[PDB]
């Protein structure tokens, strides 16, 4: 009695972002969670949290694919920091050759490695949910500053092969609220939120592509899952909190909770 | 929010090892963090069977750091140490970082029949972590090997591999049972210092119990990091796995994990 989504991302030791943060949103919309991990992550707790990262062999990452696609289904799917050209590229060949479907590409950020990320992975996206400074960098643009930037950006992304496109601009952008940019082939649609005075949004980019997956899992309708995820970062960021003075992840049982 | 690590491994499948932790802590509203040891896949033209990839030591050992010592734990796990180096590790974090509500899940690498084929890791798990452990929560394989004795067939075996594994220094012994024990209801066996006590629920004929162990040992770590006493979270475990398996599935032919969000959603919490 479950609907199945599949995370090819990393670890992250603090416990807000990567595969936490997926598995944390997955399993707070009662979608059973699996993990192709790609690197794990550490920050050196005497180093002002300084990320070592430690990255996975391409063969044991195939393996984790092998058993997650080959030998249980997924209904969707999602990628998270895919550290190397290789892992983007095994990435893609997994995705066309095992025809996932729902592929919610997060394009975490090398020149070949953002390269890959437009030139083979964006095309086989159902959504792809880029920040600000991910969505300059795909789209070759400058740096984003207004809503309009956000606009023309969607279209250049979708024209790249992306089916849907979420320009993610919340804290990061000058503006009253918490917008983000939904474009389909056709329009541009603003959405909107509380924008949280808070410093806190450790994570909050994988738990909204987290959020997008599990809803497309469970057989939504692409917008229906985006603004449902736009829903679940606005509670979940609201409720968020520090774990020292480095890092602060948002809440994920918030929406359950209120 | 309360915080638990659990220093275990990643299962592929998902219904076991780091992904059962989280998804324990997590339905039961506790922040978790990963200490990943291995890597294990299951082959899909091979009859699902297992390919572990073992992590360098020092790659968990920074994971661990900045865990332990960068943020805090309320409460903390073990889950499968492939390895004696990695046993120690643990151990060595546990003692050194004096973490507390310490449940030992004593998961086993190379079984063959009623033993362990890598005797120096199983002898590790009882000469340094078990003596460490606040509950530990071996299954009657397990149970057998820590305490030295033979295949466990009874709920009167169970109880003196209790006392036998409590000699070795943890503080509260859970022998679980359940399925694989000869029994009209799933039972469990909880020893402290002095008492044995018989925890039972209703048996679920199913063989879709993947993961039950690493759930049962994670629901016990949530619920010390919330607060609880021993013997409550203990229960509160109890109850938490019997509706996991009770709502459990297949995911293929050769697995069925138990559904972790069954006492939210499938009886009344
Ligand atoms: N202060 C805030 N208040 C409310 N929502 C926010 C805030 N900051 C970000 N968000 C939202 O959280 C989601 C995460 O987006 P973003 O922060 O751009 O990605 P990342 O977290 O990877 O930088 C977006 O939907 C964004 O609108
Ligand atoms: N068929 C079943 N019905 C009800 N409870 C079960 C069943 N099988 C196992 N359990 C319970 O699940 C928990 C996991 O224990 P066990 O299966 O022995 O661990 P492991 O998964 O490590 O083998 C125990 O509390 C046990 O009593």
């Amino acid at each position: 009695s479950m609907h199945k989504a599949l995370t090819i991302a990393g670890s992250d030791s603090s416990g807000g972002a990567g595969i936490q943060a997926d598995l944390k949103t997955f399993q707070e919309k009662n979608v059973y969670g699996m993990t192709a991990l790609t690197v794990i992550v550490a920050m050196d707790p005497n180093n002002s949290w300084n990320h070592q990262v430690f990255p996975i062999d391409t063969d044991t990452i195939r393996a984790q694919l092998a058993t997650i696609t080959d030998g249980i289904g997924v209904d969707a799917m999602k990628t998270g920091m895919l550290p190397t050209v290789d892992i983007i590229e095994l990435a893609a060949k997994t995705i066309k050759e095992k025809q996932l479907k729902n592929v919610v590409i997060d394009p975490v950020m090398y020149p070949e490695h953002a390269q890959a990320l437009r030139e083979q992975l964006a095309p086989l996206a159902t959504v792809i949910t880029p920040n600000l400074f991910e969505a300059s960098q795909l789209s070759g643009m400058d740096e984003l500053k207004t809503v309009d930037d956000m606009i023309e950006a969607a279209k250049k992304i979708h024209a790249l092969g992306a089916q849907y496109v979420v320009i993610t601009g919340g804290g990061k952008l000058k503006h009253e609220k918490a917008v983000d940019v939904l474009y389909d082939g056709e329009t541009a649609e603003v959405l909107e939120s509380e924008m949280i005075d808070t410093p806190y949004t450790h994570g909050a980019g994988c738990t909204f592509s987290a959020a997008v997956t599990a809803e497309l899992a469970k057989g939504a309708e692409v917008k229906e899952a985006i603004y449902a995820a736009k829903e679940f970062i606005t509670a979940a960021i609201k409720e968020s909190f520090p774990l020292n003075q480095y890092v602060g992840p948002t809440k994920h049982s918030a929406l359950r909770l209120n």
